[PDB]
RNA sequence: AAUUUCUACUGUUGUAGAUGAGAAGUCAU
DNA sequence: ATGACTTCTCTAACGAGCTCG
DNA sequence: CGAGCTCGTTAGAGAAG
């Protein structure tokens, strides 16, 4: 049970709303320029960061290159890594810490004491102080306007002279940058973070630079290669000027060599980005636009050394690639003109695209398509590939299914011809061990050798040979004339889409015009489908030449090589019409205020300028204007103490590490608080802390419990003297029972939150709104109306419990600050598409109602058709008792008293069902069992595989007229969200824990949506502030960190290994790990000799193969089987007509062993009759029998009929077909695919109810443990 | 086809569920 | 071209700096 | 020039598979 598992840790939601402009606020908002003069700010703030991160680049350009030389200590780090990468010892894993925290401090002390660093993260960046010049404009004007570096030209901003007009226009706005001057302290950081530029060099360039020099001098062994220092260094000459030197001393102008490279003392050259562009250039190889190919590189000599030997081990000493530096850069057609201008420019390349013979596409290619029609030329210069592309010939001209496509394989796979069988069933789970290269190729002479034998199989001599199709291009020049005739009809849609910044072609008004270009995309659409019939892919078997000539394939690449832009264009404007209309920017409203609502707090209300209100459960926002911002001071509230709205007194104490030593020990009020001798002594040297900083100008001494618990005693003598903070009613614990400073601030910030209500009369608000000294908005969604028949959302079941009375008894929902306001521009013209009162037809066919009346109108989507405000407002749930470390471990200690009580869930994947839960109790007897297609079971009961069953057939829409709007691209993710609720209502109600598939696409995004969707879980129609309510409710899972470190247990969703659950009988537990494969005739006979007795059931009427696995070596498991030949089993085949051909077990044997000299009706061992039999035709159709004597899952044309059968009997002597099963066994081919996860997981409650005193107990399953366990619940 | 936004709906100027937001950062099925 | 995954804050009050007093 | 004075810093605790 989970009834004691409430109130565990702190979250950070973001309740979002829409703001309704009430009174006449939006008259005033458009009266002054606060939206027109917005989004030239808030779309240049987001364009300011190409005038600051074009300065963080140029800063790192001169803090790591010329300077910051961590010289010769790299040899100290070289020694602590090569010896460490074999051995994990305390002699060196803590000396791994040595040059870890030495090189960074050798760097970061040069970072934090540098030239431009100090005046970078304050006001001195943009505009500093009166008379002085700030660093950025000093950089931009006095270094970059004078020294003209034309690098603003490579962006959307025109020049530097306009760029300065942005920078001056942020004067006064430099606390609107507390989200962007947060992500630059963590670029020059020095910490355990994966973000910095110092983590980049010290932890992910240097430890992958030691691997580069260790495998460079090993490459100097067996090195005869013509590396460019042996022949020519003019190639990498200007690229390797190298006016510095970090080996001995800097030389003016000499060019380095390969001796300088990979030196441990020359890594100081290879630190920043300007130099990873020279490390990974000598390794990489530069391009030259002087009619040159790619010049020679180091790993282009490991290919030039392989001209002498073809070693697989030759490539293992190549050069890797170091990463790119943080924030440096090298130096989705959503434009409506580019849909027409691309093909309009692409249409112009036909007359300008010429061949190699000095003629045009028509001036030379016209007569070339009418000369070799007799096939007199060498038509054997072709090379195909027999993987997927071979079916286009017979599927294009023969119109067959499994006849012409199966006549190339047997002649090609029998090259070396080591083989006897096929059809590999497992296949689980590995790719390769060392290497494997064999054995086949692709060409056209095998088509002459495999189809030419069938060319003479007809009666008459006018059949289909391999050479009777050479005249397919008799009008190759005239075929382009059809696309040219469809070019004159483009000026209308080009006139209809003449606007650039509109995106006004994929609207509903251009619905009929979409056939003007989608049907216009048919003249070049199908030709590209046939355009791949003149060039094979790179399916070469290590000798990809194929005898390429230049006679027949001379002018093909000169004209047809330019035809790939239709694949670029038609493959580029697919999602342009597919995409739904959103077309916004969703930009932050400021209301002319760098701090719009950082915090809703009373002493700083005239600078956040944002107030909330309450009137009869309709929640309000109030944004004051800045010029009138003291209009709710203490004066104008004592006057207007009337009745009307309510008003919010949100009083806050944030950062008790940052606050209580801010007021008590600073220059304004230290004398009134009067610190003593002993108490200021402690805070001088940080004596009350374990890692706390001292006052700067001291040194960190020891922690003392005596010099900490007396320092907590100071704080009970200065908060009470603070003029306001005495009113919180702090009630601390006794200072004998405070352990340190961490267990004291858990009783400051868990009480520094007071929320009271002081009434404001309505008539006072209406005056200042109409005058303009407020902006009153309304907090609104579906759940705030009188048209609320039933259940609310969660983002309104929360907001109605921020301001609640029962919230403020003891706070479990703390309003946070930091919030913003957003304004979305409109993108949809309102066209109604459902007029008044008429009959409207449904779309759910599971409905006891077929029509709809609807007096009013219903527009397509009323969201985007209205210019709406938006308000995002964070909270912090379980604010007073946060923490919950070791939360995987804490829920496991919950279970130990709770044995014999908690039932177990289970969830598959699939596409036959989509999931299949099964509530397994402690003893395998399942309680519930239901699918997840019919879900949403209130009374509507919609169905979900059936909706996919046409969107499984989605690959038809965008092909003809380029019109695909059918929602695969979001429905995938969205089905799972309904499931999340429905998993969860079972979890709590059945005292249930959850298992899953471990996964050691939307194939893990369900499991994503049960971690962060059981952070905190709340049932809407549960009793308020009762055991699972909205205040006190269920937190069961620790949050999501990664999918990788998700681990075996991320809460109560355990995991079991994915393999061997879907082929198992429930009552006994067989798996066919034995793989009958038929290598050869006698090479199967030793398998049949290993059986116990292949007798017959004269008493029953079916064969049986008694067997034990241990006489074969794999090894699977241990037990006397006696498998049988009972149930009717189905076999699929090549569908296209042939998808089901049912084969009986016993009838197929009695046809076959009776056909040979084997008599069997007596009923004893028939070993030596089979073992003595030695026919080619016998065993090939006998191992295939036992292949399908054990194929326990059977479809019919799966789906719609996919039941369960099972060979093996039991102690009852009974088999198991699913149609004669009771309820407490599985039912389908995914229900047995889920029930074993539902008892592989049951021993994860077998371990945890019996966990050691040693509290480590891993949750990994070895396969033999399960394979024994399931067989032995009996 | 109505939404704080997304999917699915008629569940009737909405019902049932879902929900963490901004701005950066590297990098890969 | 989407999914990965590492990081910030989720903020009141003091105090340098300011326009004048 | 002490009031004022509006906007930017600045006070800096703590578990670790």
């Amino acid at each position: 049970i989970y009834q004691e598992f409430v109130n565990k840790y702190s979250l950070s939601k973001t309740l979002r709303f829409e703001l309704i402009p009430q009174g006449k606020t939006l008259e005033n908002i458009k009266a002054r320029g606060l939206i027109l003069d917005d989004e030239k700010r808030a779309k240049d703030y987001k364009k300011a960061k190409q005038i600051i991160d074009k300065y963080h680049q140029f800063f790192i350009e001169e803090i790591l290159s010329s300077v910051c030389i961590s010289e010769d200590l790299l040899q100290n780090y070289s020694d602590v890594y090569f010896k460490l990468k074999k051995s994990d010892d305390d002699n060196l894993q803590k000396d791994f810490k040595s040059a870890k925290d030495t090189i960074k401090k050798q760097i970061s002390e040069y970072i934090k004491d540098s030239e431009k660093f100090k005046n970078l993260f304050n006001q001195n960046l943009i505009d500093a102080k009166k008379g002085q010049e700030s660093d950025l404009i000093l950089w931009l004007k006095q270094s970059k306007d004078n020294g003209i570096e034309l690098f603003k030209a490579n962006s959307d901003i025109t020049d530097i002279d306009e760029a300065l007009e942005i920078i001056k226009s942020f004067k006064g706005w430099t606390t609107y940058f507390k989200g962007f001057h947060e992500n630059r302290k963590n670029v020059y950081s020095s910490n355990d973070i994966p973000t910095s530029i110092i983590y980049r060099i010290v932890d992910d360039n240097l430890p992958k630079f030691l691997e580069n020099k260790a495998k460079y001098e090993s490459l100097k062994d067996k090195a005869p290669e013509a590396i460019n220092y042996e022949q020519i260094k003019k190639d990498l000459a200007e690229e390797l000027t190298f006016d510095i030197d970090y080996k001995t001393s800097e030389v003016n102008q000499r060019v380095f060599s390969l001796d300088e490279v990979f030196e441990i003392a020359n890594f100081n050259n290879y630190l920043n980005q300007s130099g990873i562009t020279k490390f990974n250039t000598i390794i990489g190889g530069k391009f030259v636009n002087g009619e040159n190919t790619k010049r020679k590189g180091i790993n282009e000599y490991i290919n030039l050394y392989s001209q002498q030997i073809n070693d697989k081990t030759l490539k293992k000493y190549k050069m890797s690639v170091l990463f790119k530096q943080i924030l440096s850069d090298t130096e989705k057609l959503e434009d409506d003109s580019d849909v027409v201008t691309t093909m309009q420019s692409f249409y112009e390349q036909i007359a300008a695209f010429k061949t190699v013979e000095e003629k045009s596409i028509k001036e030379t290619l016209s007569l070339l398509f009418d000369d070799l029609k007799a096939q007199k030329l060498d038509l054997s210069k072709i090379y195909f590939k027999n993987d997927k592309s071979l079916t286009d010939l017979s599927q294009q001209v023969f119109d067959d299914y499994s006849v012409i496509g199966t006549a190339v394989l047997e002649y090609i796979t029998q090259q070396i011809a080591p083989k006897n069988l096929d059809n590999p069933s497992k296949k689980e789970q590995e790719l390769i061990a060392k290497k494997t290269e064999k054995a086949k190729y692709l060409s056209l002479e095998t088509i002459k050798l495999a189809l030419e034998e069938f060319n003479k199989h007809r009666d008459i001599d006018k059949q289909c040979r391999f050479e009777e199709i050479l005249a397919n291009f008799a009008a190759i020049p005239m075929i382009f004339d059809e696309i040219a005739q469809n070019k004159d009809n483009l000026a209308q849609i080009s006139i209809k889409y003449q606007n650039q910044g509109k995106k006004d072609l994929l609207q509903a008004s251009a619905e009929d015009d979409v056939k003007a270009i989608k049907d216009l995309l048919d003249q070049t659409n199908n030709l590209l489908h046939k355009l791949k019939i003149f060039h094979i892919s790179q399916s070469e078997d290590k000798a990809n030449i194929l005898d390429k000539d230049e006679h027949f394939y001379l002018v093909f690449e000169e004209c047809y090589f330019e035809l790939a832009n239709i694949v670029p264009l038609y493959n580029k404007i697919r999602n342009y019409i597919t995409q739904k209309p959103y077309s916004d920017e969703k930009f932050k409203l400021n209301f002319e205020n760098s701090t719009l609502a950082n915090g809703w707090d009373k002493n700083k209300e005239p600078d956040n300028t944002a107030i909330l209100f309450i009137k009869d459960d309709k929640y309000y926002l109030g944004v004051m204007n800045k010029k009138n911002n003291k209009i709710f001071d203490d004066k104008a509230i004592k006057e207007n103490k009337g009745e009307g709205y309510k008003k919010i007194v949100y009083k806050l104490l944030p950062g008790a590490n940052k606050m209580l030593p801010k007021v008590f020990f600073s220059a304004k009020s230290i004398k009134f608080y009067n610190p003593s001798e002993d108490i200021l002594r402690i805070r001088n040297h940080s004596t009350h802390t374990k890692n706390g900083s001292p006052q700067k100008g001291y040194e960190k001494f020891e922690f003392n419990i005596e010099d900490c618990r007396k320092f907590i005693d100071f704080y009970k003598q200065s908060i009470s003297k603070h003029p306001e903070w005495k009113d919180f009613g702090f009630r601390f614990s006794d200072t004998q029972r405070y352990n340190s400073i961490d267990e004291f601030y858990r009783e400051v910030e868990n009480q520094g939150y007071k929320l009271t209500f002081e009434n404001i009369s309505e008539s006072y608000i209406d005056s200042v709104v109409n005058q303009g000294k407020l902006y009153l908005f309304q907090i609104y969604n579906k759940d705030f109306s009188a048209y609320s028949k039933g259940r609310p959302n969660l983002h309104t079941l929360y907001w109605k419990a921020l301001f609640d009375e029962r919230n403020l008894q003891d706070v479990v929902y703390k309003l946070n600050g930091e919030a913003e306001l957003f304004y979305r521009k409109q993108s949809i013209p309102k066209k109604i598409t459902h007029p008044a009162k008429e009959a409207i037809a449904n779309k759910n066919k599971d409905n006891p109602k077929k029509e709809s009346v609807f007096e009013y109108d219903l527009i397509k989507d009323k969201r985007f058709t209205e210019d709406k405000f938006f308000f995002h407002c964070p909270i912090t749930i379980n604010f007073k008792s946060s923490g919950a470390n070791k939360f995987n471990d804490e829920i496991n200690l919950l279970l130990k008293e709770k044995a014999n009580d908690v039932h177990i869930l289970s969830i598959d994947r699939g596409e036959r069902h989509l999931a299949y839960y099964t509530l397994v109790d402690g003893k395998g007897n399942i309680i519930k069992q239901d699918t997840f297609n019919i879900i949403g079971n209130d009374r509507m009961k919609t169905n979900y595989h059936d909706k996919l069953a046409a969107i499984e057939k989605d690959r038809d829409s965008a092909r003809k007229d380029w019109k695909k709007i059918n929602n695969i691209k979001e429905m995938k993710e969205g089905y799972l969200s309904q499931v999340v609720h429905e998993i969860a209502k079972l979890v709590i109600e059945y005292n249930a824990i959850v298992v899953f598939q471990d996964l050691n696409q939307v194939y893990q995004k369900l499991e994503k949506m049960l971690i962060e969707k059981l952070n905190y879980l709340v049932f809407k129609d549960n009793e308020f502030d009762k055991t699972g309510g909205v205040l006190r409710a269920y937190q069961l899972t620790a949050p999501f960190e990664t999918f990788k470190k998700m681990g075996k247990q991320t809460g109560i969703i355990y995991y079991v290994p994915a393999g061997f659950t879907s082929k198992i009988c429930p009552v006994t537990g067989f798996v066919n790990q034995l793989y009958p494969k038929y290598e050869s005739v006698s090479k199967s006979q030793e398998f049949f000799s290993k059986f116990d007795k292949i007798c017959y059931n004269l008493d029953k009427g079916y064969f049986e193969f008694s067997f034990d696995y241990k006489n074969f070596g794999d090894k699977a498991a241990k037990g006397k089987w006696t498998i049988a030949s009972f149930g009717s089993r189905l076999i699929n085949f090549r569908n296209s007509n042939w998808d089901t051909r049912e084969v009986y077990p016993t009838k197929e044997l009695e046809k076959l062993l009776k056909d040979y000299s084997i008599e069997y009706g007596h009923g004893e061992c028939i070993k030596a009759a089979i073992c003595g039999e030695s026919d080619k035709k016998f065993f090939a159709k006998l191992t295939s029998v036992l292949n399908t004597i054990l194929q326990m899952r059977n479809s019919k044309t799966g789906t719609e009929l996919d039941y369960l059968i099972s060979p093996v009997a039991d102690v009852n002597g009974n088999f198991f077909d699913s149609r004669q099963a009771p309820k407490n066994m599985p039912q389908d081919a995914d229900a047995n695919g889920a029930y074993h996860i539902g008892l592989k997981g049951l021993m994860l409650l077998g371990r945890i109810k019996n966990n050691q005193e040693g509290k480590k107990l891993n949750l990994v399953i070895k396969n033999e443990e399960y394979f024994e366990f399931v067989q032995n619940r009996n």
